[PDB]
């Protein structure tokens, strides 16, 4: 149920493949940020998830860097996937920008993004 | 560079492969937590990172499924490297468990960690 | 706007009055977690807002002991108001419990709710 | 055990007293940040720990606005006290700048600081 296309309520849109071994391959695009066209992902899933009724642990990093802009920084999603009719993935991210040490205190934004497949 | 063995302050052992193209790619053992021996963990780097001394920017995932358990979570550590005196991956984290719906609210831990190779 | 009784998606009460220093004073009720009726809450708001349709920055932290029960930790909610249409008050929030050294790395939760009054 | 004067790796000052019944009051000194001059915090402990060696549970806000400047943003510290020969506080923190609907995806840092007795 992960592989596809999914989008968050920012217009960004996130094409995932999830390998039988728990990999997840794919691109980002972001509707807003320091960034244009689509980025290299990469992560990781739990390709057994439990049989009771909860949701899949998964996280995945995209680095700002593709062939037109460097952002210089890197946003990771940690959430989980739940499935069904509004199937989505929740997640919360870290973006963090490459700092002087001077400036590490606010190298790091936190936000939260609901994932859907409309 | 990033290429190397790197621990934290609990003892958790990092061994990652910085390659050419920004990837992230290697094992994790976790010294605390619901895990065991090594986890793969994939991530993302800025290849070309400012040379104004800002660290560099980068993340990765482990999802906690190997061939010997599954704690039905994953973490993210969203951080930067930093060439310096000791060099160093100054990291944010989260760590996201599959959980039901009405336990969502509290599926996910945050946390912080610098690494060192000694 | 901001003083009045606010309810999140988990539908948990927050009553809350903002005092013209930017203090701000209530009671949290948490219909979710180690917590039964009303906690003591206080905080503070930024009392003199951009006018250029920014939001109202605030925060507050509830300590979950009273009366009732103890559960030997305290959540900060950081956000802000958005006024207008539907008010609403957008958070991310830190949960902390009080642990030994050896257990720290796990004793904060985040996540992030939005209030109404709805 | 919290009342008093505390130091971060930053270089800020936190000066706080500790109420009977759970309140944290009094100010913070920024040393990095828009920011000048002492500010309010005001925020909670956990006012009968236990006695276990577990620490003592407690978070404040400090919105940046005092007479001097307003920043429009406001930071909280959640964490716990830890007492003992070398007494500190574990925090994580939020600071959330107001911003307009389109920028709200990035209003809020996160980032964590232990808090010391000395500097
Ligand atoms: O601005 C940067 O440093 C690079 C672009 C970052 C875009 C962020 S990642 C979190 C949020 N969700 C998105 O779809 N875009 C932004
Ligand atoms: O869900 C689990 O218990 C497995 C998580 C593994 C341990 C966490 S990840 C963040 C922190 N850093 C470590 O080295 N271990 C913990
Ligand atoms: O379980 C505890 O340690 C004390 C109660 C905490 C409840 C949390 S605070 C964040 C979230 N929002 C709510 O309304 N309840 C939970
Ligand atoms: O810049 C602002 O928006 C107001 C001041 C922010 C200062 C931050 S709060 C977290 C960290 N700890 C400090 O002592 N200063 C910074």
């Amino acid at each position: 149920g992960i592989t596809g296309t999914w989008y968050n309520q920012l217009g960004s849109t996130f094409i995932v493949t999830a390998g039988a071994d728990g990999a997840l391959t794919g691109t980002y695009e972001a509707a807003v940020g320091n960034a244009e066209s689509r980025y290299v992902l990469t992560g990781r899933y739990d390709s057994a998830p439990a049989t009771d009724g909860s949701g899949t642990a998964l996280g995945w990093t995209v680095a700002w860097k593709n062939n037109y802009r460097n952002a210089h920084s890197a946003t990771t999603w940690s959430g989980q996937y739940v499935g069904g009719a509004e199937a989505r993935i929740n997640t919360q991210w870290l973006l963090t920008s490459g700092t002087t040490e001077a400036n590490a205190w606010k190298s790091t934004l936190v936000g939260h993004a609901t994932f859907t497949k409309v």
